[PDB]
């Protein structure tokens, strides 16, 4: 599983309210998260089955 998949999730300094998604660790599943529209980390997914393609395996 790549190594950012279980980290949580990156808001950013940015002002912006963009409803991404994220891998939840914990639960395995797609979470929406707020995303500030700057300086996102890996782990930040514009649909939650491109969040389950890319961290959902082991």
């Amino acid at each position: 599983r790549p190594d950012f998949c279980l980290e949580p999730p990156y808001t950013g300094p940015g002002k912006a309210r963009i409803i991404r998604y994220f891998y939840n660790a914990k639960a395995g599943l797609a979470q929406t998260f707020v995303y500030g529209g700057k300086r996102a980390k890996r782990n930040n997914f514009k649909s939650a089955e491109d969040a389950l393609r890319t961290c959902g395996g082991a």
